[PDB]
């Protein structure tokens, strides 16, 4: 509270580390369904069903332009990518499988990088 400061982690490396994690995401062979925005004019239903579309290139732009206040808001957008994927795609499909794989891949890198 007021004048009662909690010790908090050094956050000076977070921007660089998040960029590093995102690069690893982008270069994963199963990243292809998530590299670019889903084309709202070619994919029926997507615009109406998915209220907050997100993809790696949008995340990269926001990261590079100071639009994440902290690492937690960055993680929310990454997870949003895979939550959207589950909403629109069957688990037993190429894209569906891709999503589960990429989520698992992210969460380990997240733990290994920041949960010291
Ligand atoms: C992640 C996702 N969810 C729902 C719909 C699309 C997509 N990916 C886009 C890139 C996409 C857009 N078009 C195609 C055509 C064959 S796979 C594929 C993938």
């Amino acid at each position: 509270s007021m004048s009662v400061k909690k010790p908090k982690r050094d956050d000076s490396k977070d921007l660089a580390l998040c960029s590093m994690i995102l690069t690893e995401m982008e270069t994963h062979e199963d990243a292809w369904p998530f590299l670019l925005p889903v084309n709202l004019k070619l994919v029926p239903g997507y615009k109406k069903v998915i209220k907050k579309p997100m993809d790696f290139s949008t995340i990269r732009e926001k990261l590079s332009s100071g639009q994440y206040p902290n690492l937690e808001t960055f993680a929310l957008d990454v997870r949003l990518v895979f939550d959207n994927c589950e909403t629109f795609n069957e688990d037993d499909s190429d894209i569906g499988r891709a999503g589960h794989n990429m989520r698992k891949y992210f969460e380990k890198k997240w733990t290994d990088t920041f949960k010291v």
